[PDB]
């Protein structure tokens, strides 16, 4: 099933490579472009309202759709 929206369990894949954006994530020689882009979590990219690290398919869409477009935290 899937439920919940959040990070998942990690198996021990095998015959692949580390992504080099230092994530705990790896693919293959054949992904990693398609990891990096939009399916990394350490791709390095916070909104610049919310501030929350985001990915390419949610950072795009949601640069007109944010949470916290003005509210933010209390001390920063
Ligand atoms: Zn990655
Ligand atoms: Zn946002």
């Amino acid at each position: 099933g899937s439920s919940g929206s959040s990070g998942h369990l990690n198996t021990c894949s095998f015959n692949v490579i580390p992504c080099p954006n230092r994530c705990p994530m790896k693919l293959s020689r054949r992904d990693l472009p398609a990891h990096l882009q939009h399916d990394c979590p350490k791709r390095r990219l916070k909104c610049e309202f919310c501030g929350c690290d985001f990915s390419g398919e949610a950072y795009e869409s949601h640069e007109g759709m944010c949470p916290q477009e003005s509210s933010g935290p209390s001390s920063g």
